[PDB]
């Protein structure tokens, strides 16, 4: 044939038409690794000799089209020089660019999936042929940085600068419906007809109907439009991605720079300009932390076929309660597909709990989201009830008693009683021990943890808290039935505060301490929030309740007395005892009529201020963030989460920790382990809470790190 | 227009029309006259004198129920054993008018199909703007699914849809009279069975009586209630 390599293939067929087809040998999917591109480069050029060419069709061999490379390589990639870095991808465009230039019509076959690059190469191409069933876009943006495969050159000129700058910004995955509209795509057909779709498409290129050269010349000049709509264009669109992202994500308003600069520059001058942008990203110390995550999500996945190869599929749900958190969780099992029932004492307590899982489901039909069709099926999945007569083949019930141990431990054995033996019990518990809840039960290896938060619907995270008495089928089950409700489940071992408790409050410690050294708490959260946290720490206690907060101290306290016990009277105590309960009260740091500075509470605050301490900004940072991430490595080396990916995104999904920062730990990896460890001796005069281990300065010494 | 959605039959709803059709040019007094004229002349025809006199035994019926209202129990909360097709659409008209009805089966697979049609109705009017989607969760949450009797606790009146079968309609119904109350009011829904052969099988067929819906439930109006020969007046009467 033509040409004949490992993951690209160029067969010849008919009306001298030639097929390009991408088809890795060996590997499940297709990605422009450093092989590909090599192989791609002799093909081109191949076809750039081979006169009895008259068309070139791209294909895939495949299920998915072409999605990204490793992610491992762009790791490998991103530590090299920005000389060397820029030179990898301008001679990179080169390829695409010279399969562009190619004298002869070109057309691309969108069987399936074409993300980042995938997407790149076809629009290289001049013509797009969609398979109804595919997706197509560029998720580059998911870590930091934007197409670097001429996609910020071509889709500009191809489907418009807004469209292009939402494709980008966003880096959504895109329909086939959509995908046409946007002309992103040419043409939309039946995946058995793509083949003859491409093929007639062809012909109807060379013969001179469809003017090839006239379609490919958009992406080869400069933008349509004026000078004064470019003016709008832009910085609108900077003014909405700013305002919707954060100055703390680049990647998503360079993009738009970069259009702007080659706003009148043909495709060689834009080339170097998304190059020059490409570099400048790559380098940031939020790219690599959002890649990391990416890290953690491969490893959490991996780790997750664990779990499925003993985990009973919950095809019927049941929680003991409604309200605000039973409903939620009544609510995210049956959005997702599994008939929960809802089991409660009194009438009154059912109404709620349908109430408020009414509202959601409302409450997006009427904003057009949401088919009255889907409404009905997520309401039919809802079974209300009174009595256990309906637990027969319940699969896992979960407890949203309210905090009792008392009451949990005659709730769950009435239960047991009920269900099936295998059937797998739950609790929901926050502050209560699950191995002395399952002392009652006379069957604890299917008892575990599952720890959901406040809103259900709204947080991603949800604990698979493992008692001592707890089996690993147990806990498989309720991990596969926690991800089937499309959440992020960790593993954690019982302890007071389990995982994001535990690590909460020593950072509410923090905050005790600056409220009592005399720092205005308003400063505080404004530099919290600047530093990257959705709420701040004072703003947080409103949200989640002075008299909820209270109650969590003493639990880890009674917890960990060597670090965690406080005799004194901290602002968190002041509150608590001033009948300020937080956002339900209207009454906390702030005042909830939707949140204002009153000046009220200063006259409460008094009793907490000791000293008079003076205070920058960095301090504050390192007076909240020791604290959180010393914890964070107790709960890795005491053994609570199995690893170091998992302990950080427990946090990335449970607190909100900062995406642009990795986590607790992988900051602490940001500023350095032994560099971190002399961080925490300046601060180290605050309490045990500032103190390295014995395992965390040894590590600082042979230079290792949580993610080497 | 009239003609061909009426029919030959009904001379009134065309006479109206060329009633006005003659006045079209004429004062108040000349239309008057057009109008007396024309009201003499069906007044004296086949189909007024039959109309009216549907009307005139309507009035009976409505003197007669209120016979039954002055014993007859709301029933403030339905149940119904089974689904899909009688069963989905009795559970639906009970929950559309505001009566909490329970929807029994002995298999997942059946409740399936009794909340699918029940749920492609109410849709099927909130995707076209007749009703509004807070009403479609008020309906769907009268209707509660379930596979055990233990919510039959406070039925005032339960509807058998199961299969035509003397032999398990017997089985069935002794069953629920078991954990229902005694003052419950127990019926069937049969359409080709007898009611005084499967009131043999209860301890209390005094509550026991017929309610024969129709296919569709939703959109049949006629409901008979058979009273078998055991059946009592308050049974009837609820
Ligand atoms: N602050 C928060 O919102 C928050 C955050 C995290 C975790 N939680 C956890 O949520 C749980 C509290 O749930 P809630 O917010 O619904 O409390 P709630 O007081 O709002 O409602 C309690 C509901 O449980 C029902 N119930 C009580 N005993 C029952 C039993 N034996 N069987 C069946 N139903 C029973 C009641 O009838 C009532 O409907 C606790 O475990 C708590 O740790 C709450
Ligand atoms: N042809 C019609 O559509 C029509 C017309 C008039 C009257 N009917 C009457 O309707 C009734 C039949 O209802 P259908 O049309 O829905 O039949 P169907 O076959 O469509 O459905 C039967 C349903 O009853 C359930 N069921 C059976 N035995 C049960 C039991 N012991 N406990 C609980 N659930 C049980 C099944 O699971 C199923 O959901 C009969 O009384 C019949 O005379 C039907």
């Amino acid at each position: 044939m033509i040409y004949e390599g490992k993951a690209i293939t160029v067969t010849a067929l008919e009306s001298g038409i030639v097929e390009l087809k991408f088809d890795l040998k060996g590997e499940s999917v297709n990605k422009f690794n450093r092989l590909t591109l090599n192989e791609l480069r002799q093909a081109v050029d191949a076809i750039k000799a081979d006169a009895s060419v008259k068309g070139v069709i791209v294909s895939s061999g495949k299920d998915v089209f072409i999605v990204g490379a490793d992610i491992t390589e762009f790791v490998e990639n991103f530590k090299l020089p920005d000389a060397e870095l820029i030179a990898g991808n301008l001679e990179a465009n080169k390829i695409f660019s010279d399969f562009e230039d190619l004298n002869v019509p070109t057309v691309a076959a969108i069987n399936g999936i074409a993300l980042g690059g995938g997407l790149e190469m076809c629009l290289a191409a001049d013509f797009r042929v969609m398979a109804d069933s595919a997706k197509i876009g560029l998720p580059e943006v998911k870590l930091g940085i934007y197409p670097g495969f001429g996609g910020t050159v071509r889709l500009p000129r191809l489907i418009g600068v807004d469209n292009a700058v939402e494709w980008i910004a966003s880096g959504k995955e895109n329909r086939a419906e959509d995908a046409l509209k946007v002309s992103a795509v040419d043409a939309v057909v039946t995946a058995d007809k793509l083949g003859a779709a491409a093929l007639d498409l062809i012909k109807r290129a060379i013969s001179g109907e469809l003017d090839y050269k006239a379609k490919r010349q958009p992406k080869l000049e400069k933008l349509k439009l004026n000078a004064i709509e470019q003016m709008m264009a832009f910085e609108t669109a900077k003014g909405f991605v700013a305002g919707q992202a954060g100055p703390n994500y680049p990647a998503p308003v360079e993009a738009i720079k970069t259009i702007q600069k080659a706003a009148n520059f043909g495709r060689d001058k834009a080339l170097e300009v998304e190059a020059a942008g490409f570099a400048k990203l790559a380098k940031t110390s939020a790219s690599n932390c959002l890649i990391g995550l990416f890290l953690n999500d491969q490893e959490l996945k991996k780790k997750a076929k664990v779990y499925d190869k003993i985990a009973k599929d919950v095809k019927q749900a049941a929680v003991l309660g409604a309200g605000i958190m039973g409903g939620g969780i009544a609510y995210q099992s049956a959005s997702k597909g599994t008939p929960i029932l809802m089991k409660d004492i009194n009438e009154h307590g059912i109404e709620q709990g349908l109430a408020e899982a009414a509202k959601l489901l409302v409450g997006r039909v009427d904003k057009g989201r949401m088919t009255p069709a889907k409404m009905a099926e997520v309401l039919n999945g809802i079974r209300p009830t009174l009595s256990y007569g309906d637990f027969g083949n319940v699969d896992l019930v979960v407890e949203a008693v309210v905090e009792n141990p008392k009451v949990k431990q005659a709730v769950l054995a009435e239960v047991e009683n009920h269900v099936r033996e295998d059937a797998i019990l739950a609790s929901n518990t926050s502050t209560i021990s699950i191995s002395l809840l399952a002392k009652a039960l006379k069957r604890p290896e299917n008892f575990v943890g599952m720890h959901f938060f406040n809103p259900v619907h709204m947080m991603p995270l949800v604990e698979v808290i493992r008692g001592e008495k707890s089996s690993d089928l147990a806990v498989a089950t309720t991990v596969a039935y926690a991800k089937k409700m499309g959440k992020n489940p960790i593993v954690v071992n019982d302890c007071p505060g389990f995982l994001v408790n535990r690590v909460l409050f020593p950072y509410f410690g923090g905050f005790a301490k600056l409220v009592s050294a005399g720092v205005d708490f308003v400063r505080i959260d404004k530099v919290m929030e600047k530093f990257g946290w959705p709420m701040g720490p004072a703003y947080l206690m409103d949200v989640v309740g002075i008299d909820t907060g209270h109650h969590g101290r003493d639990v880890m306290a009674e917890g960990f007395p060597d670090r965690m016990k406080d005799d004194r009277r901290s602002a968190i105590d002041a509150l608590y005892e001033a009948k300020r309960l937080g956002q339900k009260n209207g009454k906390g740091f702030y005042a909830y009529e939707k949140k204002l500075v009153d000046s009220s509470v200063l006259e409460v605050l008094k009793p907490i201020v000791y000293e008079q301490r003076d205070v920058t900004d960095e301090d504050i940072i390192n007076w909240m963030m020791i604290p959180l991430c010393l914890e964070t490595v107790r709960c890795l080396e005491d053994g609570i989460v199995e690893t170091a990916a998992e302990a950080d995104m427990g946090l990335v999904y449970g607190i909100g920790f900062p995406l642009f920062r990795g986590g607790a730990l992988r900051y602490i990896d940001s500023i350095g382990v032994a560099e971190f460890v002399a961080l925490a001796d300046q601060y180290a005069e605050l309490g045990a809470l500032y103190h390295p281990t014995a395992k965390l300065r040894e590590m600082a010494k042979n230079g290792q790190s949580f993610f080497g």
